[PDB]
């Protein structure tokens, strides 16, 4: 589980968006697994705005942060799950890591902010969803 907090948005995997998340939404896509929420509070999370391409990520089922290298945001195919059928998610990158279940929602981050969220896992690999094309997080 995990969230970003920027302004007065959060950001989480749409496969674990809850129903207050779906009551008070603002923009959902399936085939990136996201989905963002409005909140009261303001967050303190800030989003990169760059192309790192090397970063740290958080690991919950490890309870630590690890370094990582992850590629470039592409279309990379994810086997069927209990969340979605088998298919093709799009701004995902991968890296070398430790990722199972208990662990979508935790950061990337680079020296520039926050880059995306856990999404998939196995076969000691870890892909990640970005959201650093997603400009509109940075207002209203
Ligand atoms: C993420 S850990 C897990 C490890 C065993 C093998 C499967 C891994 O699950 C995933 O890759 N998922 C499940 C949840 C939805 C994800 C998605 N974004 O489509 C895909
Ligand atoms: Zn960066």
């Amino acid at each position: 589980s995990g969230a970003i907090y920027v302004g007065n948005y959060r950001v989480v995997n749409r496969h674990l968006a809850t129903h207050n998340d779906w009551a008070n939404l603002v923009w959902e896509d399936s085939s990136r697994d996201l989905l963002v929420s409005s909140t009261t509070a303001q967050g303190c999370d800030t989003i990169a705005r760059c192309d790192c391409q090397t970063g740290v990520y958080y690991c919950s089922s490890r309870r630590k942060h690890y370094p990582v290298s992850f590629s470039k945001p592409s279309l990379i195919f994810v086997e069927a799950s209990e969340y979605y059928p088998a298919r093709y998610q799009s701004h995902l990158m991968l890296a070398v890591g430790h990722s199972e279940p208990g662990d979508c929602g935790g950061i990337l981050r680079c020296q520039h902010g926050v880059v995306g969220i856990v999404s998939t896992g196995g076969n000691g690999l870890v892909g990640f969803a970005d959201v650093r094309d997603l400009l509109w997080l940075d207002e209203e």
